[PDB]
């Protein structure tokens, strides 16, 4: 009967020489990806897509960082047409808007590959 354990925390070497002023975690947010509009939102992009109407053209990735998200979540081209339930057209427009309002906020990117709809959730890094 009965039972005694330990209830003792980890060791403490105490070896710090910096006051710092920030936090830290395992996985952090990222959004350092370069993209470009299909063609400045033109009729040519419409036919290239399939049969849009509410979107009309969009943005396509052409430079992934460490090919992390492109590893599978998205293709090399990654043609995103929707972002955070919002319509886009130019990488500079969506990038500026995102970095403008809602800092460090999480958004959902919706792209299409060979007529195959594919959406993924990604969190933008603040500061």
């Amino acid at each position: 009967m009965e039972g005694l354990g330990f209830a003792i925390p980890a060791n403490d070497a105490i070896n710090i020489i910096e006051q710092l002023e920030k936090n830290g975690k395992v996985t952090r947010p990222a959004l350092g990806i370069q993209m470009v509009n299909l063609s400045n939102v033109s009729t040519s992009d419409i036919r290239r897509l399939n049969i849009p109407s509410n979107v009309t053209s969009g943005v396509i990735v052409r430079s992934v960082q460490s090919n992390m998200p492109a590893n599978g979540h998205l293709e090399k081209y990654d043609v995103i047409t929707k972002v955070d339930d919002k319509e886009i057209a130019s990488s500079t427009d969506l990038q500026s808007a995102l970095y403008n309002h809602s800092i460090g906020d999480t958004i959902k990117i919706t792209y299409y590959r060979n007529g195959k709809e594919e959406t993924t959730s990604i969190k933008l890094n603040k500061l």
